[PDB]
């Protein structure tokens, strides 16, 4: 007799934190270590800037958010905490995904932060993420915390290692279907801001862009965050615009396709001279510059003209590779 096996068991990770991947949300900084003296504590206190860590689950198996979210266990652990799956009430117990919004802060605090973000629950593309609610429940010390629902997104993530970079083609053909989400997003006067490979998630079906932290409103200053080495260079200048966006399109696409130099774990500026790549399909090495320009008037108006342009460089590629 074959199994009935729950299919949820194979999609959840162990809820440990291993050593070498924690760090402090403050100051950056490694927390929670061994050395030879002591054993690193699970929980405790940032011993360079105070603050308050945890990398223990805050919601546990059978735990019920808001009456509605059955929670089954944990997806994987980020920069805003663990990631949690659960079974949604409403919706026939369809499997959503639940994420922390603040890394600290009191219960005046998490309101602000679930109201302010409310407006993602509006944003409607097939290529993004469905928001499906913003949720309260207390964390494993008592203290109220707000969540975000979401989509349970299937597939990994883009991400690509020095060893298995896309092919030029592929890259291409990615960008080209993330793009209008982007063109979507600018339309309603709204930036991503966050792409990069480890954000655009491959199904069985199509891409999906997740980790909507980093949305905001065009020319805003609120949320300044970003990766170096995908982020504009005139973000502090001007807040998030369609121009920002843009260069991250840019700097996506040499990640997923170049051995790109990196220094102190990020990716240098520019693109690297000589590369065998960008000297094979010269169309491609143009259209990089082009919109990781460092002034942002020079690269692609809108998202709409780099997907024009973008086309035909992916006609161009697929003829020189044959
Ligand atoms: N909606 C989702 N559906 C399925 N898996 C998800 C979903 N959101 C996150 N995950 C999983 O969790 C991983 C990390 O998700 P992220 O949102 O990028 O978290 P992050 O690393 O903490 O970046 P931050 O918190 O937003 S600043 C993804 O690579 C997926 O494996
Ligand atoms: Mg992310
Ligand atoms: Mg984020
Ligand atoms: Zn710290």
């Amino acid at each position: 007799r074959a199994p009935d096996i729950d299919p949820l068991e194979a999609l959840m990770t162990n809820p440990v934190v291993p050593e070498s991947k924690r760090f402090c949300w403050n100051c950056g900084r490694p927390v929670g270590r061994s050395d030879s003296e002591t054993k690193g504590a699970s929980e405790g206190w940032c011993p360079y800037c105070g603050s308050p860590y945890s990398f223990l689950p805050q919601l546990n198996p059978g735990d019920i958010v808001a009456g509605q979210y059955e929670v089954k266990g944990c997806i994987a652990h980020g920069g805003l905490g663990w990631i949690y799956l659960a079974l949604d009430r409403n919706v026939n117990g369809r499997p959503v995904v639940l994420k922390g919004l603040v890394h600290s802060g009191d219960a005046e605090a998490q309101a602000m932060a679930m109201a302010e973000r409310q407006f993602l629950a509006e944003v409607v593309h097939p290529s993004i993420v469905q928001i499906f609610n913003f949720v309260e429940h207390t964390d494993r010390h008592g203290d109220p915390v707000g969540y975000i629902v979401m989509e349970y997104v299937g597939g990994q993530s883009l991400k690509r290692s020095k060893g298995q970079k896309l092919p030029v083609a592929e890259a291409i053909a990615y960008l080209l279907e993330i793009l209008p989400a982007l063109s979507y997003l600018h339309s309603i006067g709204l930036v991503y801001n966050d792409l990069k490979p480890e954000n655009i998630m491959l199904t069985e079906e199509q891409l999906k862009l997740i980790d909507l932290g980093a949305v905001s409103r065009i020319n805003s200053f609120g949320y300044l965050y970003g990766t170096p080495g995908f982020q504009a260079p005139e973000i502090v200048r001007t807040g998030p615009t369609v121009a920002t966006d843009i260069y991250t399109v840019g700097r996506t696409l040499a990640a997923l396709t170049l051995d790109l130099p990196t220094r102190n774990g990020r990716y240098v500026d520019g693109l690297p001279e000589d590369d065998p790549v960008l000297k094979t399909y010269d169309s491609y090495g143009r259209l990089l510059r082009r919109a990781i320009d460092p002034d942002p008037r020079q690269r692609f108006t809108t998202a709409e003209e780099m997907s024009a342009q973008l086309t035909g460089v992916l006609r161009e590629v697929v003829a020189q590779d044959t």
